[PDB]
């Protein structure tokens, strides 16, 4: 009986039986048993082809806290009847299990477990209410590495039509083949599609398309909605590649959160806080599914588990009790906390599930034996479970008020009750947690009794409710006023949240007579369409944080309601109330003081108080002083003010201490003192910074003491290094505009004196220069300071620039350069040095620094700055100046009269090059006149 002629065995099972052939390939007596079993395996395989899948028992739709479980096929006593220690059966799962997940592995194709499942387990579990679900890995929807059916790439190509063929083939193979109740797709890192044992991106993308086609067949958006379409994952929502396009097609999301990591989250010591927490996890998924579809999972103790697969989600065997492999108490377990857990927002959860439910009741191997790979504990044997833990957990949830149905004692009005259920949910627990939008626009609503049940409602739209006549605290959500979360957590951890007060939109309540919003600390009235509240007779908005100044939207909503009430019953101290306001002072988005001009005097200004100031309400009223706020307290409505008599300018004002400052003079010198001295004529740029950010400024201003000067630029930034002893990679960092961090080595080179040869970016007129000592970057730096330095330009009159450019290193001698300024440290602590330069024009430069330290003395220069203004053709213009001066001495060639006119023009040009306001257009005009006169 060859194995190639068996017909009914799957090619996989045949690939197995022929490998077992190779072993003992010629042993006379073992070549028998392998064929004799490959046959008996074929007899079984053909009994699976001819079994009769029972007719589907119709089942009640899902409802209430659900409890699922993953039964490991290889622990069913029919998986491999030769292993007589496997005693459990999936059919024995009690009615408390709403979802029994077939979790497949190690059970042979030809196993008769599949005939016990189809013809006995499904009928039994179905008659009691338990749905049976097949679990398949992510990779079954794409790729070819263990992709099961999808390995056949010709029958199911990766195309629009191929993906449909694969989706229908999946549902047909794994759902309908045994008349199962639904399909579960597990997306983890372990199940991700691979090829060559490499994560396949083209494979992951195909799986999204195939997942969508499967959803067009089963699940809430498929042709057959009786079958469930479930997804179980370990990814956070922001890392699940299939939730965005997949979520609308699934009935339930099962997040696997085993162990204290799933519950508490992971620690991240850079934040000093936890991440991937239980609350953070669902908040991510709350964008894609309703909370009633969310199900959190734990794990029972799997036999012979090793490091990485030990979760301790159920109680552990006591170290003394060495014979007791069993523990069925839920008290103090992670699973029992998971059953009672409810998110803080949205609503209550679908339920919980357990992995390896065939191990229900088995205690956990003590933590101390985790690393002993071969230690066989009492809890590592196989037991028959009566599923006591599963029953105990299910009843815990089933007996939780959170899942009590919303009834007429919450909302006596039917029209309101039907709308709450349409938009919020159907559980009392959903009122304590729903943080979305409730739109009550059906005018049949006769009463708003019950709305006070809402604790976290984000927005409430009351539209066209003609039968409503009163609105006050008793018939509005409880979060109308600020408050903190009151739902206590049942989980473990290592402050409560703020409840954003509700946004109240009201429009078309023509029957509304009284509006009482007092004592809620409301920030605005936005949402009130006062032009529609036509029957309003009594209004009270006192004791809030409203800015009722004229011109505001708040005042106009108020004026409108006051006008309506003034045609119905009259405005008076009883029908209209508004006082006791405490508007919230905010920082402005912008500030108006963009320039401050002072005379040159020996005074002192506080830059903060003179440029950055002012508090603004959320209505846009700017208060810039204690004087404006008294004009504000002076605003009167019906003869009296609306600001609380106890709310002073000190309370309303926003504080500007902690705000830093970055002053920059016209030579690009920098300070950081709020105090400035007007003793020196100079022009400064001032940037202010909030404590929360020191890179994006909140306000820029321009202080001008005396005659305004144009601000210089760092013409050296971006300069090209072409020489110098100094390390060219590091050299170029002196032109990089920032000082740097003290992690980066910026040492120029080995010996104690180092040059840098460089060319400026664009032409320019240079008027200043500055080099920073190392103390500018880190004040505690151990790199000694520069003792002596020289800045030089290239002797272009005598030497050829082209010779320099062809062999720039040859020219590292001061004979080829001209010195324009030398620095010599006198021995005093200096963070930087700066000095003027005489309208230099050269494009090519050479600097040297010297710490004077015999050896091991490294020149460290954060940044070298050659400052000035941009000026195209500085060469020619400055060349023209020096010509008129020469001519003016040749008093024999030119008459005195010719020279006096030329002198005025040469003088005029020099004046424009050294003017405080640099004007390139005037310069060119003068230098053009001068060259023309020559
Ligand atoms: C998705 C999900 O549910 N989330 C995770 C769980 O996945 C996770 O549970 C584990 O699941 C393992 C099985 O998962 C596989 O199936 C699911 C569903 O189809 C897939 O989603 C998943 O990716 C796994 O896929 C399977 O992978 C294998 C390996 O590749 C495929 O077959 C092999 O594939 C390779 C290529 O990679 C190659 O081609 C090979 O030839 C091929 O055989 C397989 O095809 C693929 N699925 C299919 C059908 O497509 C469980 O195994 C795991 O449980 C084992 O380990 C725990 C450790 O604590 C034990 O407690 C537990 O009892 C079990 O032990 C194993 O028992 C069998 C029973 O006999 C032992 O077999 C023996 O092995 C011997 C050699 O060691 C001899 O060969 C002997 O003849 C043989 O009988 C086996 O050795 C035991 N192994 C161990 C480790 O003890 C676990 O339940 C859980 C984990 O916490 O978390 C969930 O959230
Ligand atoms: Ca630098
Ligand atoms: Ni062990």
């Amino acid at each position: 009986p060859s194995i190639d002629s068996l017909h009914y065995l799957s090619e996989n099972s045949k690939k197995e039986f022929k490998e077992e052939l190779s072993k003992a390939g010629q042993e006379s007596q073992k070549v028998k048993e392998i064929l004799a079993k490959a046959q008996q395996a074929d007899k079984q395989a053909q009994e699976l082809a001819k079994m009769k899948i029972p007719e589907k028992i119709p089942m009640k739709p899902l409802h209430g806290p659900l409890y699922g479980g993953y039964f490991r096929t290889w622990h069913d006593k029919t998986s491999d009847p030769t292993e007589k220690d496997k005693v459990n059966s999936m059919g024995e799962l009690p009615k408390e299990v709403d979802l029994a997940f077939i979790f497949h592995d190690w059970t042979k194709d030809y196993s008769l477990f599949w005939k016990e499942l189809a013809t006995k387990h499904v009928p039994k579990l179905n008659k009691q209410g338990t749905r049976v679900i097949r679990t398949i890995p992510w990779r079954f929807l794409a790729g070819g590495d263990n992709s099961g059916i999808a390995e056949d790439t010709s029958k199911y190509p990766n195309t629009p039509e191929g993906n449909k063929a694969l989706a229908k083939a999946i549902v047909d193979e794994y759902v309908y083949k045994y008349n199962l109740d639904g399909l579960d797709v597990a997306v983890l890192h372990d199940s991700i599609p691979k090829v060559d044992k490499k994560e396949d991106t083209a494979g992951v993308e195909r799986s999204i398309q195939v997942f969508e086609e499967i959803g067009k067949l089963i699940g809430p958006k498929g042709v057959d909605k009786s079958r469930l379409f479930i997804m179980d994952s370990t990814y956070m929502a922001d890392k699940n590649p299939l939730i965005e396009r997949g979520a609308p097609y699934i009935n339930l999301l099962l997040v696997q959160v085993y162990g204290s990591q799933g519950e508490k989250g992971g620690w991240e010591p850079v934040s000093n806080r936890p991440e991937k927490t239980m609350e953070e996890r669902w908040q991510g998924y709350s964008k894609y599914i309703r909370p009633e579809q969310y199900m959190i999972g734990f794990s029972f103790y799997e036999e012979n588990a090793q490091e990485g697969n030990l979760w301790y989600d159920i109680n552990s065997r006591k170290d003394e009790d060495k014979a007791n492999g069993i523990n069925t108490d839920i008290t103090g377990t992670r699973a029992e906390r998971y059953a009672r857990w409810q998110p803080k927002t949205g609503g209550v959860k679908g339920g919980i599930f357990s992995y390896a439910i065939d191990r229900d009741g088995v205690a956990h191997q003590p933590k101390k034996y985790a690393k002993q790979k071969e230690f066989k504990d009492a809890t590592d044997n196989i037991f028959h479970s009566d599923y006591s833990v599963s029953k105990a957990l299910k009843t815990v949830m089933l007996k939780d008020k959170s899942y009590d149905l919303i009834d007429e004692k919450d909302f006596p009005d039917k029209a309101l009750r039907e709308a709450v259920m349409a938009q919020v949910g159907t559980r009392k627990g959903d009122l304590e947690r729903f943080n979305g939008t409730l739109r009550l626009d059906n005018p049949a609503i006769q009463s708003l009794e019950g709305l006070n049940k809402f604790k976290k409602l984000a927005q409430l739209d009351l539209i066209g409710l003609s039968r409503i006549t009163k609105l006050d605290r008793s018939v509005l959500p409880a979060n109308m006023k600020p408050g903190k979360d009151t739902l206590e957590t049942v989980l473990e951890t290592y402050e409560p949240a703020t409840i954003p007060p509700v946004s109240l939109k009201v429009s078309g309540l023509t029957g509304l007579k009284e509006l009482d919003l007092s004592g809620f600390d409301r920030e605005t009235l936005a949402g009130l369409d006062a032009a529609t509240l036509t029957s309003l007779e009594k209004v009270d908005i006192s004791g809030n944080k409203l800015d009722l100044a004229p011109g505001t939207e708040n005042r106009q909503i108020f004026d409108t309601m006051l006008s309506t009430i003034s045609n119905h019953v009259g405005s008076n101290e009883q029908t209209v109330k508004f006082d006791k306001q405490k508007p919230t002072g905010h920082y402005p988005d912008t500030y108006g003081k963009t320039s401050l001009r002072l005379p040159v005097a020996n005074e002192k200004v506080d830059l903060q108080s003179q440029l950055l100031f002012g508090t603004v309400t959320n209505q846009g009223t700017l208060i810039n002083s204690e004087a404006d706020y008294k004009a504000y307290q002076n605003h009167k409505i019906a003869g009296r003010s609306f600001v609380d008599s106890n709310y002073h300018y000190n309370n309303f004002k926003v504080s500007y201490e902690n705000y830093t400052v970055k002053v920059t003079d016209s030579t690009l010198g920098t300070t950081t003192d709020k105090t400035l001295a007007t003793d020196k004529e100079e022009t400064y740029k001032v940037d202010f910074f909030s404590p929360a950010d020191k890179t994006k400024a909140v306000h820029t201003a321009k202080v001008i003491v005396g005659d305004e000067k144009t601000m210089m630029v760092n013409l050296a930034e971006g300069a090209t290094v072409i020489g110098g002893s100094a390390d060219p990679v590091n050299a170029r960092k002196v032109f990089d505009g920032q000082l740097g961090s003290e992690t980066d080595n910026i040492s120029l080179g080995w010996d104690s004196k180092q040059s840098i040869i460089f060319k400026l970016k664009e032409d320019g007129l240079i008027k200043h220069w500055r080099f920073f000592n190392d103390s500018a970057r880190n004040p505690e730096t151990t790199n000694k300071p520069i003792q002596e330095a020289s800045l030089q330009i290239f002797n272009i009159k005598d030497y050829n620039l082209d010779n320099l450019l062809e062999n720039p290193n040859k020219f590292d001698d001061e004979k080829y350069w001209i010195t324009v300024d030398t620095y010599s440290a006198q021995g005093e602590r200096a963070t930087a040095f700066s000095n003027t330069l005489n309208n230099i024009t050269s494009k090519y430069w050479r600097v040297v620094f010297d710490t004077k330290g015999d050896r091991y003395s490294s020149p460290v220069v954060p940044e070298l700055q050659i400052l000035g203004y941009p000026l195209p053709n500085a060469d020619t213009i400055m060349k023209t100046v020096t010509t008129a001066k020469e001519l003016s001495q040749q008093k024999d060639k030119f008459s005195q009269k010719m020279l006096d006119e030329l002198k005025i023009k040469e003088m005029a040009l020099e004046t424009s090059l050294n003017s405080k306001i640099f004007d390139v257009t005037a310069i060119n005009a003068n230098a053009g006149v001068l060259k023309d006169c020559i």
